[PDB]
């Protein structure tokens, strides 16, 4: 599987997209913007702020409807070059001890460098807890060179891998559009990857920091 159950809002920047259901995760940047992959783009989109079981009401919930969503403009969905889109609620949430914004980098993290990766539901269910509450992995950051020779031709300058290549602890689909931290910075989006307890296919992330002066000039003029 690879993680373990988080525990309630030991993450309080985690964010669930539900459209009916819970479909994508994302971060809260600010109190009326949330940060997701551009994968996870739709219609109707409901953010829920403050969860661990998603399938119960456990009190410190806040469910406020996106009234804008912006994907980035050279988003390709072929190669997920640029996976990375914009979400404005419609009201502000109150930010509190389980409701928190998580901070933008300022310069890009190391290889080697260590993360939090977060999010419902990898597929499975039964490890530790459900795909209803919130698991988390720690994974180091991966060299470029590692990222590239597992996935030969597909790798832009806009990704990077995390994980343990060789059977260690990953995801799978469930997560898409959720946060990797490292550092109190939000540095990667779960985008896409190949496998979860498969083998060498480390996951693949899309390089927040790259994206920070769009982010923030973006967000301002909306």
């Amino acid at each position: 599987v690879g993680g373990y159950t988080c525990g309630a809002n030991t993450v309080p920047y985690q964010v669930s997209l539900n459209s009916g259901y819970h479909f994508c995760g994302g971060s809260l940047i600010n109190s009326q913007w949330v940060v997701s992959a551009a994968h996870c783009y739709k219609s109707g989109i409901q953010v829920r702020l403050g969860e661990d079981n998603i399938n119960v009401v456990e009190g410190n919930e806040q469910f406020i409807s996106a009234s804008k969503s912006i994907v980035h403009p050279s988003y390709n969905s072929n190669t997920l070059n640029n996976d990375i889109m914009l979400i404005k609620l419609k009201s502000a949430a109150s930010l509190n001890s389980r409701v928190a914004s998580i901070s933008l980098p300022t310069s890009c993290a190391s290889a080697g460098t260590q993360c939090l990766i977060s999010g419902w539901g990898n597929t499975k269910s039964s490890g530790t807890s459900y795909p209803d509450v919130l698991k988390c992995l720690k994974a180091p950051i991966l060299s470029d060179s590692s990222c590239k020779s597992a996935y030969p031709g597909q790798i832009t300058s806009n990704m990077f891998c995390a994980g343990y290549l060789e059977g260690g602890k990953d995801s799978c689909q469930g997560d898409s559009g959720g946060p990797v931290v490292c550092s109190g910075k939000l540095q990667g989006i779960v985008s896409w990857g190949s496998g979860c307890a498969q083998k060498n296919k480390p996951g693949v992330y899309t390089k927040v920091c790259n994206y920070v002066s769009w982010i923030k000039q973006t967000i301002a003029s909306n």
